[PDB]
């Protein structure tokens, strides 16, 4: 038995093509495989993770199934949890690889956050787009009632707000405090998001648990520019 080199103990998404080649040679020795042909897996580790098991079998009639299993065993068991983390951290390529390997696009943590909530909150537009294209629940509430549109409106991510609306986000969804996305955009001073929400049917007269409209919130915060938009339309 041979120990795997230290840089190959990194997750395979980080492996170069030369790293892949070293891993193959390590496996040839560790598992007593038929000699591996040097031109056979001419790609980096990110690409390797997108091959199917059938692809491995075709590429290596003698060892490809074994190599596929070895590679998959390197990955953590809970890909849905990894997807939540990758989406939160903006790891767009990792998001794509994890969903290709079966991660649930609607993976949910103990706060009710989904990948879409986390990518929306942290401004990761490309990840929002890939999640939506692959069936992400656009109107899922988290435990406090926050939808992805709430999360993008509160955090000032205008393009994400627009994409969520184009994919069916509920413009007048309520969180557990009765806040709509319009309330949260007003609370955090995002004037352009307020305009987009109104153009998509946001209810200026919606009252939260405190009896307050988005306009009331703009007055409490002294944000006269936001109050002006809201006043015009109600
Ligand atoms: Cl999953
Ligand atoms: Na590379
Ligand atoms: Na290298
Ligand atoms: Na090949
Ligand atoms: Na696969
Ligand atoms: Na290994
Ligand atoms: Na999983
Ligand atoms: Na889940
Ligand atoms: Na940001």
């Amino acid at each position: 038995s041979i120990r795997l080199p230290a840089h190959l103990r990194l997750q395979p998404i980080y492996w170069s093509r030369d790293d892949v080649a070293q891993w193959l040679k390590w496996a040839e020795n560790e598992f007593s495989l038929s000699p591996i042909d040097s031109n056979t897996f001419e790609m980096n580790g990110k690409a390797l993770l997108l091959l199917t098991k059938e692809d491995f079998r075709y590429r290596s009639p003698h060892s490809g199934d074994e190599l596929y299993e070895l590679l998959q065993h390197i990955l953590p068991a809970d890909l849905g949890k990894k997807l939540l983390e990758a989406a939160r951290a903006g790891q767009d390529d990792e998001v794509r690889i994890l969903m290709a390997n079966g991660a649930d696009v609607n993976a949910t943590d103990n706060d009710g956050y989904t990948p879409l909530h986390l990518a929306a909150s942290n401004g990761h537009l490309e990840i929002v787009e890939v999640l939506l294209k692959n069936g992400a629940d656009v109107n899922a509430s988290d435990l406090t009632g926050i939808t992805p549109l709430h999360a993008a409106a509160a955090t000032g991510h205008l393009e994400i707000v627009e994409v969520l609306l184009k994919h069916g986000a509920d413009v007048n969804a309520y969180d557990n405090d009765g806040h709509t996305p319009l309330h949260l955009a007003a609370k955090y001073g995002h004037l352009e998001i307020v305009e987009v929400l109104l153009k998509h049917g946001a209810d200026v007269n919606a009252q939260d648990k405190f009896g307050k409209t988005a306009f009331d919130i703009s007055i409490d915060n002294g944000n006269e520019d936001l109050a002006e938009i809201l006043q015009k339309l109600n």
